[PDB]
């Protein structure tokens, strides 16, 4: 697929999407039109492990990039493991201006291994 990505506009309340990349509306079988404005997890589901969802608000409000895998669904309800990139986006002035989120559809390190502490 085209590389799957959303920005969000942390200088607005609680990063709504404010683009949404076509690899994304493919991985995720939403419409562009029903995305924007969203946060991002909308994705999240009754598998998402909430501790992964911990660590990612906790990069968010630091301002640190971090790679998590989680499971997020499709808009048919379809589960799917998210290798998720996160990256804080600073303007010149040294101001954050945007995240960007990268995502990749697999299960890239085995369940069980991601499972320990
Ligand atoms: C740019 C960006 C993209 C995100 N993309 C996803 C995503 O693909 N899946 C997901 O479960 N959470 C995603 N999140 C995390 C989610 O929006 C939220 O920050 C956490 O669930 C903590 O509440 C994203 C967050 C940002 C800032
Ligand atoms: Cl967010
Ligand atoms: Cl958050
Ligand atoms: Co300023």
């Amino acid at each position: 697929m085209e590389k799957s990505f959303v920005i969000t506009d942390p200088r607005l309340p609680d990063n709504p999407i404010i683009f949404a990349s076509d690899g994304f509306l493919e991985l995720t079988e939403y419409s562009r039109e029903e995305i924007l404005g969203r946060n991002g997890r909308f994705l999240q589901g009754p598998e998402t492990d909430q501790a992964t969802v911990q660590k990612i608000r906790d990069a968010i409000r630091d301002q640190r990039e971090i790679t998590v895998q989680l499971i997020n669904y499709t808009k048919s309800g379809k589960k799917f493991w998210n290798l998720l990139h996160l990256q804080p986006m600073r303007d010149q002035k040294g101001e954050l201006q945007y995240f960007i989120g990268v995502q990749l559809d697999g299960e890239f390190i085995p369940n069980p291994l991601l499972g320990l502490d």
